[PDB]
């Protein structure tokens, strides 16, 4: 009758973990193989701050070949999740250079939740030992990116260890409702 339906579109570079995060959100576990390029999702009656909502999750591919389809998905969106990987400075720079400009262009004033993915790798000593320090985005650098591009919230998460997965989508709801 009145339950709000929220269209939330997740975007960001190839291989940052957008699909794993959508899958992890409903299944509460890390999908370790057979990951499709896109897996749309939904959760019903999600209660955030006592308010109940249907959250529709549109997955999008980061692939360059699908760049003309993406704006078709942006149409009618209530909120975007804009993802980059915490162990990829390149993905972080693409947020500034590629993703935020496109969202601003096709969907001005739609709130953006910035999300840094793969938090487990940022905290993994072998991973850190074997990659340049400059590749790694620290929380202060993510929060700065949030202000710089004008996103409304910033969440760091790991699908692999289930850190802050629920917070990503609870934040997506809050930003639409508050
Ligand atoms: N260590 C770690 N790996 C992750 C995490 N999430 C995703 N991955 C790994 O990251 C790779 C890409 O994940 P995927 O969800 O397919 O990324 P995507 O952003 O949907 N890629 P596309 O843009 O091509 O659809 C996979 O190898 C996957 O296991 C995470 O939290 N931690
Ligand atoms: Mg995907």
């Amino acid at each position: 009758g009145s339950t709000r339906f929220i269209k939330c579109v997740t975007v960001g570079d190839g291989a940052v973990g957008k699909t794993c995060m959508l899958i992890c959100y409903t299944s509460n576990k890390f999908p370790t193989d057979y990951i499709p390029t896109v897996f749309d999702n939904f959760s019903a009656n999600v209660s955030v701050d006592g308010s109940v909502v249907n959250l529709g999750l549109w997955d999008t591919a980061g692939l360059e070949d699908y760049s003309r389809l993406r704006p078709l998905s942006y149409r009618g969106a209530d909120v975007f999740i804009l993802s980059f990987s915490l162990i990829s400075r390149a993905s972080y720079e693409n947020v500034q250079k590629k993703w935020m400009p496109e969202l601003r262009r096709f969907a001005p004033g739609v709130p953006v939740v910035l999300v840094g993915t793969k938090l487990d790798l940022r905290e993994d000593r072998a991973y850190l030992a074997d990659h340049p320090a400059s590749s790694i985005i620290t929380t202060e650098q993510g929060e700065e990116l949030r202000k710089l591009i004008g996103a409304v919230a910033y969440i760091e998460c790991s699908s692999k260890t289930q850190r802050n997965i629920k917070a990503v989508f609870d934040t997506a709801i809050k930003v639409v409702l508050q």
